[PDB]
């Protein structure tokens, strides 16, 4: 035990938990952004054909 | 008619709004939980 | 050297994160469901 | 009317798949992080 190494490891666990969450939420929003662009494009293409 | 076009576009807009609001709420709740554990480590170290 | 309080706080952090996720997903499904049933009940 | 409704079906399906896959990936990454701290503590075992 090093109260030091243990403290370091716990703090890194908490930091990484937040890092993983932020990276996930951004990726999710990006992929949703793309799915939304796609259905918008369909609506336009459908209208063009009217 | 253009009425179908209206309802379908609104369905999609509401789907997006629900998604946006819920993602914001989720991030806020997770952020408070994160604040809580970080505050605990600060206090504990003091 | 071992802190039960630190152990329990960390386990609660992880528990609350899971709970927030499960509750958020459930709420998200409810809200999307209300919206879907509206577009369906528009017809006709 | 029907062809638009079917295309909206695929949008809704795709949004569900994006959400489900994102949740799986998120769980996997948090899992690795939790496993790492668990492994650190198992080093204290005789």
């Amino acid at each position: 035990q090093w109260s030091e190494e243990v403290e370091r490891k716990l703090k890194e666990f908490v930091r990484r938990h937040q890092e993983i969450t932020q990276e996930t939420l951004h990726e999710y929003a990006q992929k949703l952004g793309l799915n939304q662009q796609a259905i918008e494009q369909f609506f336009r293409e459908f209208e063009q054909r009217k």
